[PDB]
């Protein structure tokens, strides 16, 4: 990544073993559960495009997912090129293309130069945006259950049903009452409109 | 977070893999046991609103809880807006709204600017306050037992009963004597008023 | 805690995940075995009162113990107030009360100001003293066995008996010979007065 | 490796226990699965040739592979010598040969001198290139299955088949439709040309 | 401990969780096997007397041993007082007694002052010497087997016998040939005088 | 070890718990497998002779090996004394003997002085050389199998046989074809002279 040193200047730092292992392990343990994406963003704090490719490329499984991610990246790269066309002068900074932002046709030194320029061109942040767009698509696709099929069981605790409900909703990206069981539904209808989730959970506890 | 460098200046630092893993693991292991909240506050020392959202968003389970937390946050944000209304000048610092403090409509750079200003606007501390208010509500709700049902068993050691008692009281947020068993109750009544917990525990040991 | 930076100045540092986890785990593994207290003191090196409360508050179990600790703290705080009464001037440092030293009614900024003043008011050290006083009381109370009941078994190795003996003595806070078994007692009496523990252990080996 | 200190200057740093252990463990766990190579490159960020040899030499197993890697290295070293022949002056920097880049006939001090010169001679980067060329050959050789034999099972989920497909393709370094099972093949043919992988996976889900 | 900062000055640093845990765990795993002592010395690199007491005091088991260690320390402290008697001036450095070196009657600040003085009084090093003297006595005492009873079994590999031999010798602090079995003894006698251990091991392999 | 600080100056740093544990664990897990030696060299990067003795002395097992290592060290020390004889002036640096390089008769301060002098006397590097010479002798001795007895099994995969072959060769410090099984031998003879290992492995796959 690029970080501020002890004296304030922006400089490159190697991606740590800790960071590398943390990402690989969370993918192994959580697959494409929605919470993996906030973890990805935090672990890639200050990342260059090289760092972002490292993280994605260190993943061993899920190659269907990783190929879909490349497609999304290539769509975002193409749209960047459509909005930001480029036409170099000796010792001067060239303008980044889509593939340069994706770390494919740019060197680490060039990425550092764009990221630390004044004004800066935040190629790590632009690429992470594209990557997260792609990851969100995968999270949605690999969501195993529709929200329409999350219904409260006859003796399922309401808290457990609401957990299942908002877990599914998060992945998929009124109905809570409708999908409740008969006993809690009668209690929830009695509360009337504008009841908070807290109030609903308290009532069916 | 925002920390002081080796030369004393306030600068941003990436949230660590250690911090990220520590929070996720304590939620997995302890759920909403009351001691999780002091752990949350300590792990979020110097945190930006972005950092606070990272920590909450990396939690995979308990989505009923996390949705309740959003409601509480939105109530606190709204009250902030009622007390601190806002009406920008080129290159000048805008005033934060509720949603800016919650990290929803503010950038990392803006959060850094408020937090490091002179005088500072401590948006990380204000948001953590709101989050802990919400977490305390959840801890209370998910408390499994009323203090009225913590009673000493016939041959339960007094120490074990007092542990259960103050564990429950902590979550729920004279009676100790009343809920004691007959043998220890007779001993505790004999001590008279103003006895310390130490004195009570010594007597029923 | 408060530490010296690379250039020598006293500044605040966030309590680490390593420190937080180390304390919680030693309490879980050792409860109130006497060696926990030296571990507590070392893990709280340079700690503010806020840091000390964090450590105590992150403990999930043993709430009977933690309530007794609060009583002890409140007794020490009251005695501080009796010896150090307080009667503020704009932008000037106020005098700490008992509750300020215990971190209850003082901010982190105030604690930093007292701790880094010239001359300093070491509120972290004063509070740790009170906490350790309270912990020692608990260690003594939760000591399972009187030293009078640590007696050497008929075929118990002397080394194993002496370990049990000084383990118990440590928790409770001539007799070694008296509580020895007949065979070793005869050997130990033959050594005469002024024999070292080493000499005693060698003789009964 | 060679890193920038707090004040910006390029200096040598010892390879860490963390880095050493991370590499050895990933080889033990993943052998020559293709994702090991991006891990190797990241763990060797800023590495000297000495560091690169350390990493390779700490591997205990797979000596057939490591001997093949030496052959590849020696081929690249020889080609370097063919393009960059060398003909020293007291206290002056000599030109590196193939074996100097491979860390065989060069000292650490010489490697540091080439790497930190102005203009620099990036001997760590040149050698890592050679090593990765050799590793890619091994990954291909140790690929257990041809892409021609990755066919969808009668009731294998399409996602699981695509994972197997792109896993194999990655190691080996239209057909996806042809190797699909009859049911999904009929669905995929109906989509027509130019369908994305996402569209294909959605259709056969 | 006391370490050099980034700018070269000698300053106090808190004992780390890593150091604290490493010592406690090696005692738990190895007891008083002789290799524990080099580990103790290395883990206490730069230690103050306070740090040394922390390490010893964090040990939960082996209180017979720890009481013997106190006796040894008190003997060394007394001898220090006999050689270095002491007779203070406002704001001036007092001379250390035995108990000050052992960290019993000295503050951390005083220990820092002696250790960082010019010329320095290395109270951490003097105390570690006393502690290691005491630990060596315990290692010898807790050695389970005399070297006279380490004899090669009829079909015990010579390497395994020599390991047992020098393991025992290390703890206890010509005979190798005499204690060998008949077959290897005949081979070893044939080598004649002045044979190396390597030569002996090669011959009986 | 001795490292460069943030400002470039050569200063002593304590050996880390991480380094100490890493060495002890690799010896426990790998014994004297040949890959332990590159691990030793890397873990002892920048080591003083004191550090090197620490690492060797923290090893609990294998005392036959460690005694052989002392013999080798003493032979190298004696040869140093034969080539570098020594004949001190107040406040001046004395010349190191063999035993000073081995850390036996030299202080840490003296080792630091030699290592950081201009010109430096690299006593850590000279001693590590001697130690590795000794370790290589042990690796060879403890090699369980001659290369002459590594022969391919009737249905052993060629890759598995080549792994065994170069594993043994590494420890021991044309034949590959001769020791192959009849089926692969016929294939390998057909390739003719000058075939690479890659080509051989491909052919017998």
């Amino acid at each position: 990544p690029i970080v501020q040193n002890l004296q304030g200047q922006m400089v490159h730092q190697c991606i740590s073993p800790g960071t590398l292992n943390a990402w690989v392990k969370v993918v192994e343990e959580k697959a494409f559960s929605p919470e993996v994406i906030p973890m990805f963003s935090a672990l890639s704090c200050g990342a260059t495009p090289q760092d972002l490719n490292t993280m994605l490329n260190t993943v061993g499984g899920h190659q269907a997912a990783m190929q879909m991610l490349k497609e999304t990246i290539n769509e975002e790269a193409a749209e960047w090129d459509r909005l930001h066309p480029v036409h170099i002068a000796p010792g001067q900074m060239r303008e980044p293309r889509g593939s340069d932002i994706a770390g494919t046709t740019s060197t680490l030194q060039e990425q550092i130069g764009w990221m630390t320029h004044n004004p800066p061109i935040p190629v790590g942040e632009i690429y992470k945006r594209w990557i997260i767009l792609g990851l969100n698509k995968i999270v949605r696709m690999y969501s195993p259950t529709s929200i329409l099929d999350i219904r409260q069981g006859p003796k399922e605790p309401f808290r457990d049903y609401v957990d299942r409900f908002y877990k599914t909703l998060r992945a998929e990206q009124t109905l809570l009452v409708q999908n409740a069981n008969p006993d809690c539904k009668t209690i929830l209808k009695a509360l009337g409109p504008g009841a908070t989730l807290e109030e609903m959970m308290t009532a069916c506890q």
